[PDB]
């Protein structure tokens, strides 16, 4: 039974990995067309068919790999078979009798035929051709080979040498080709090298990569399947020629340039420069002496990484990248999977570039003077593998395609990059000796877009002292009360007074411009009176927060310069022992009224200072801002994010020591609004809080982000009478945003950000919609009179969507820090994108979001990436701090001699929580990635001076927390399936966690064993997808997440309404054909179920109504074989006890007994001609199967428009219900009724069905479910 003879065999030999693992591939997963290729050919002219097979022929003997066949049946190694002679036939196919559109269609019904029939490499020639005749000079050409034997730069030389042949031997003309190197030198040099050696070089190249999700931002996670999508483009003919000559003066190709350019252009969207990418390779190597003429399989996939080192140029980045290319080409024969094998990393590359040295399309196309006929067309089919490819050929000007699934990526997105990248290809090769950081690669329309169109307008107005604006809110209405605590309330006249005293005593005392006036004072009028007072007398105040430390007043009152200090009485203790022999003045002092209660004509200048309030900052000692009266002006005057006025009561809860007391302060008494001064004993109580607010009638205030958490856990009554609440200082807890969102409707809620250098908040969130989809609150957009922008490190604008430094301008940005010139160069600089303005730089992280709102991403100095994802480390800290019983937490991320970081959690307790115990909580709380790796416990944290943060050095992990629980299989799934992996890498006590290849496997075992579960004692699953998943876990994951029938499987339709139907699938077997019946169904919500294929279907439907709707009056629904389906379904709920409403059969009947097999569920999907097409047969075959071999519901037949005689082993449903067997004759015969115009024709009647309409409720039972529906809130 062996198909050829010794005599044939030539000559054989071993297999390349890369060969081996297709093979493999082929023998496990065939149908999968993954390694067919097909190149079709549009030939226009006169085509000697028979001299082309002759000449194909004389190719077939000139190419060992096409006499090439393959055993691998019992043989320790696969083994190459070279043949003597095979002869090569052309299906030549008539098509001329035909319509444009038939030839068309029967061409590619030939080509799906072949793309599943494949190649038996067993027998078959890899190669095979068809020609079409479309009219007199007219061809269609389809070509397939396996990839086993060559790749799509080899096919190339083969058709120049078939074409010379055919050329020579349609002329009777002699020929000569020369001398063909046999593909078996390549083996030979193959076998010579060391397999684990390369493995070894790879391993190096790829050490300590912490991984990468390209576009990781723009990537949407919707439902699965590939949408193939494409945009071509090319730069103009001189870009690509200063393009083309800046590879050849730095001596490297045209795609390590492109690869250049790409990596310069990641770098700005993944906030890093250690960066990865797939890159084609040509895969011959230099020592075997004549490679570039040999045909076969060479090319291949790899790995690029790349280190944008500090300050490297263009010119720099080719040479660092033509050099590893050369150090790889020794190593291109290891195959991909074996790469990332070991390697660390799952997803390590995510999209790959390519520069087709010279395309099959673009090449081919020229000179039908010597062929005899013209190439009008040409066209491959590509295996969509990754969801972007940047492909380039080049050209004139070069021939660049982005090609992405759309699935995960929008065009919007792809035409963003396009223009990013002919950014890009301009200025780095126009400046090929600049630090890269450097360069721009943002176009015009999006450089303006980003700092025009996503900025608030310019305005006009400006400029005057904080005592002029308060001079107007004063002459507003001096009787309207101004200022309130604990009673005690002051007119703005009072005040104003108060403050005109205090400013002149002040001005007495020496305070005038240039001075500095400390205010130690308890929250009271004084404090207030104070703050005035200092503002009048043209000087700058300085918060002293009374509850401070002695050293920490001492510090801030020298380094202030403070010539003058400001009290109370109840402080009669600034003597205490501070010490201060500055001078020291009390507003308690009935001595005031000696003054005068007018104010001084002080001239201010709008850039004096106002105040200023030191931060925690410099690790180390705390760090003086300068606060300016323009600065304050902006927060407060001329900003529309909304509008406060005299009718608004203003609570301050903020100490007056931090700068939302600014906003406290300046927003209410410069709109001529009352302000409450809470008690100090208020200011954390939520009682206190809420009955303040409700005695005083307050409507405006700002709470940090913790308070306004506390205070809407407490109760709602202190929210309900608030007409905008401002919060900020912290991320957004969305599930209380969410809380008072529903209490107090939208426009209300702010979220504010801002770093004190910017004035209290830079930019805010009004609260409209909360998207039942949101992970992180945005910020917002700018203030009226501030900017932001998103840069890098080097100041360059990152594209709009990108990570990136918040950087703001406008007029908030203060005049820096308080002696100290270093720190204010660091953080403050020109603002490179409005001369005259100052660009304070955060350190925070963001992007702008699609809507033109801002998405805060955490600390630069806080980030940790790994597995490809971006971490902040803060938000694994906040964890900790809130499980029940803590204290203190803190986790520092480290890395070994590689770079490959993980992350130690540091808690002090007491003896209260075990280890394990914070383990478990995370566990759930936080995704897998972001749980701590140890848990080392501490009587206390290191600190370092004034450190609420710690002297970094904790201590090195304690080792046993490496070692942890053996989990063995958890059900009998994971046992059966520990079962194949114990057998296949024969080793037993394989616990969940346990990594396949860690455990001795390789390639051909992550095949043989994700085969064995495909069939052979198993249920089916991707093969070449164990290297994707290497722990029986993340298999259980795959399968139990995206495996079969579950949240994503079962299909459903019309998700926002509400009215739930359930359908049962057709004969053959799967919910996405009622897709298109989901249209003619506009305010119901579907559920398509597939086919199960067990005997206990019956208990899995049970399971999956009872989580889609788990009480009330059930419908169920069922067309073809999913009526049976749909009754023997209702019995089971009825008989668990689940009342249904109705169900709703179409067209087909009761099983009244039982009446081949493949050849009529072949036969009825001849007359309905790989994710919707792999498994179609196997399951449809059972199904139509199950079909051949009394409830409640009511039961509503829709029959076909057709005639029908009734089998006596068919029925009709009448005796099968107990209640209304009500029916109606549908449009169209059993095959059409649910497609077309006849389906929607059927549609309508459906509704008459589950309509009714008429549908009598009782008077009782009508007003208990409004009350109900109404309850439910
Ligand atoms: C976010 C900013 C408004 C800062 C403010 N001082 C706060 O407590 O949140």
């Amino acid at each position: 039974m062996s198909q050829f003879s010794k005599d044939q065999v030539q000559d054989m030999y071993y297999l390349s990995p890369m060969q081996e693992g297709m093979l493999f591939h082929a023998i496990l997963n065939p149908g999968q067309s993954f390694y067919l290729e097909q190149i079709t050919m549009k030939v226009k002219g006169s085509l000697n068919i028979k001299c082309l097979e002759e000449s194909m022929n004389v190719i077939m003997d000139r190419y060992d790999v096409f006499r090439t066949v393959f055993i691998h049946e019992k043989v320790k190694r696969p083994v190459q078979v070279v043949l003597k002679k095979r002869q090569f036939h052309i299906e030549e196919i008539d098509l001329t009798h035909l319509t444009g559109s038939e030839q068309t269609a029967k061409i590619n019904e030939y080509k799906e035929q072949d793309k599943i029939r494949g190649f038996d490499l067993t027998r078959d020639i890899p190669m095979r051709a068809a020609i079409f005749k479309k009219a007199e000079e007219s061809f269609e050409w389809v070509w397939s080979y396996h990839h086993i034997i060559l790749d799509g730069w080899c096919f190339g030389i083969v058709v120049q040498d078939l074409f010379k042949v055919y050329n020579a031997l349609r002329e009777q003309k002699p020929y000569s080709l020369p001398p063909v190197k046999p593909y078996k030198d390549y083996i030979k040099w193959l076998e010579k090298q060391d397999k684990q050696a390369s493995l070894r070089y790879w391993r190096e190249y790829l050490e300590g990569f912490e991984g990468q999700t390209t576009f990781a931002e723009q990537r949407k996670k919707q439902k699965d399947g590939y949408e193939p999508k494409e945009l071509l483009f090319s730069p103009s003919e001189a870009e690509t020629k200063a393009f083309t000559e800046l590879a050849k003066s730095q001596h490297t190709t045209l795609s390590t340039a492109l690869q250049a350019v790409w990596s310069v252009l990641i770098s700005r969207y993944q906030q890093s420069g250690d960066l990865a990418f797939g890159t084609v390779v040509s895969g011959r190597p230099a020592e075997i002496k004549g490679v570039e003429h040999m045909v076969g399989l060479f090319i291949n996939v790899v790995p690029r990484r790349v280190k944008l080192s500090e300050g490297i140029t263009f010119n720099g980045l080719l040479k660092r990248l033509q050099e590893q290319s050369l150090q790889s080409e020794p190593h291109q024969y290891v195959p991909l999977y074996d790469i990332q094998s070991q390697a660390d990393q799952p997803k390590l590359i995510d999209h790959i570039i390519v520069f087709e040295n010279y395309p099959l399309q673009d090449a081919k196309n020229e000179e039908s003077s010597e062929n005899g006929f013209d190439m009008v067309d040409v066209h491959v089919f590509e295996k969509s593998n990754y969801d972007l490819n940047l492909m380039a050929s080049p050209g004139d000007e070069m021939l660049i395609k982005l090609a992405y699934n759309e699935n995960v990526f929008d065009e919007a997105f792809i035409l963003r990059l396009k223009s990013q990248l002919l950014t890009a290809i301009q200025q780095l090769i126009q400046n090929p000796d600049q630090p890269v950081s450097t360069i721009n690669l943002v176009d015009d329309r999006e450089r303006e877009f980003l700092l025009t169109g996503l900025n608030p307008p310019a305005q006009a107005h400006e400029t005057k002292p904080l005592t002029y604006w308060f001079k107007e809110a004063v002459n507003a209405n001096p009787d309207a009360p101004a200022l309130t605590y604990s009673g005690q309330t002051l007119s703005y006249r009072e005040l104003d007074e108060e403050a005109n005293r205090i400013a002149r005593r002040l001005q007495k005392h020496g305070a005038g411009k240039g001075s500095v006036v400390a205010l130690y004072t308890k929250r009271s009028l004084e404090l207030v009176i104070g703050i005035l007072g200092v503002l009048k007398a043209g000087a700058a105040y300085l918060p002293v927060d009374p509850k401070l430390p002695e050293d920490r007043i001492s510090y801030m009152l020298a380094d202030s310069a403070a010539a003058c200090l400001l009290t109370h009485q109840e402080m009669k203790e600034q003597a205490a022992e501070l010490p201060y022999t500055g001078t020291t003045l009390f507003i308690d002092d009935q001595t005031r009224f000696e003054e005068q209660a007018s104010d001084p004509a002080t001239a201010i200048d709008p850039n004096d200072p106002a105040y200023i309030m030191y931060t925690s900052g410099t690790t180390g000692k705390p760090k003086g801002n300068i606060t300016t009266h323009a600065n304050i002006q902006g927060l407060v005057k001329h900003v529309d994010y909304m509008a406060f006025s005299d009718q608004d009561t203003f609570l301050s809860v903020s100490n007056y020591a931090f700068d939302a007391f600014t906003f406290d302060f300046y927003a209410s008494m410069l709109n001529a609004a009352r302000l409450i001064i809470a008690d100090e004993h208020t200011l954390l109580d939520t009682e206190r809080l809420t009955d303040l607010i409700l005695q005083e009638n307050v409507n405006v205030m700002f709470a940090t982000t913790a308070l306004f958490n506390l205070l809407t856990d407490a109760g709602e009554d202190w929210m309900k009478g608030l007409r905008c609440i401002l919060f900020g200082g912290e991320r957004a807890s969305v599930p209380h945003v969410r809380k008072a969102l529903r209490i107090m409707g939208p426009g209300k809620l702010i979220n504010c950000y801002g770093p004190t250098e910017g004035t209290v908040f830079a930019t805010a969130h009004v609260v409209h919609d909360l998207p039942d989809s949101i992970s992180s609150l945005p910020i917002g957009k700018p203030i009226s009179n501030a900017s932001v922008y998103i840069l890098n490190e080097q100041s360059q604008l990152q594209p709009f969507g990108a990570v990136g430094e918040l950087c703001i301008s406008g007029m908030g940005v203060s005049k820096g820090y308080v002696n100290r010139a270093d720190l204010t160069k660091e953080k403050f600089i020109e603002n490179p994108f409005k001369p005259g303005e100052t660009l304070y730089r955060t350190g925070d992280l963001a992007r702008w979001l699609p809507d033109g709102t801002i998405e805060y991403a955490g600390r630069i100095d806080d980030q940790v990436k790994i597995r490809g994802h971006r971490i902040e480390l803060e938000e694994i800290e906040k964890q900790l701090q809130e499980y029940p019983g803590v204290k203190d937490a803190v986790v520092v991320a480290d890395r070994h001699e590689s770079g490959d970081a993980s992350i130690n959690a540091y808690l002090v307790n007491r003896t209260q929580l075990s280890a394990e115990d914070v383990k478990a909580h995370l566990k759930k709380q936080l995704p897998a990635y972001m749980v701590p790796q140890t848990f080392t416990f501490l009587d206390e944290l290191p600190l370092t001076t004034n450190g609420k943060v710690n002297k970094r050095l904790l201590p090195k992990p304690d080792q046993d927390q490496l070692a942890e629980e053996w989990i063995g299989p958890r059900n009998e799934m994971e046992e059966t399936i520990a079962q194949i992996w114990s057998e296949v890498l024969g080793r037993k006590q394989i616990g969940i966690h346990d990594d396949f290849f860690a455990l001795g496997g390789h390639a051909l075992k992550a095949m043989t064993a994700a085969s064995r579960i495909k069939k052979e004692l198993g249920i089916d699953l991707p093969v070449k997808l164990l290297f994707e998943a290497p722990t029986i876990a993340g298999i259980s994951a795959y399968l139990k997440n995206g495996g079969s029938d579950g949240l994503q499987d079962v299909t459903i339709m019309n998700q926002d309404q509400e009215q739930i139907i359930f359908a049962f699938p057709p004969v053959l077997g799967y919910g996405l054909m009622y897709q298109n019946l989901s249209s003619r169904l506009p305010s119901y919500k579907l559920c398509a179920f597939d086919f199960i294929e067990e005997e206990d279907r019956l208990d899995r439907y049970a399971d999956l109504i009872q989580k889609l709707q788990p009480e009330g009056p059930l419908t169920l629904f069922g067309y073809s074989a999913g009526c049976s389906l749909a009754f023997e379904a209702a019995k089971k709920l009825e008989e668990q006890g689940r009342i249904v409403q109705r169900i709703i059969m179409v067209d087909s009947y009761k099983k009244q007994g039982v009446s081949t097999v493949e050849s009529d569920v072949e036969a009825l999907m001849n007359v309905n001609r790989e994710a919707v097409k792999h498994g179609l047969k196997q399951k449809t075959h059972a199904f139509y199967s199950y079909y051949v071999n009394q409830v409640k519901a009511d039961i509503d037949l829709l029959t076909s428009g057709a005639d029908f005689d009734i089998p006596e082993w068919l029925a009709s449903w009448e005796e099968a219900t107990t209640g209304v067997y009500r029916m109606k004759r549908g449009f169209g015969t059993h095959a059409e009724m649910l497609q077309g115009e006849t389906l929607d024709r059927n549609a309508e009647i459906l509704l008459e069905f589950l309509n009714t309409q008429t549908v009598t409720v009782s008077k009782g039972e009508f007003e208990a479910y409004v009350e109900q529906k109404l309850i439910s809130e």
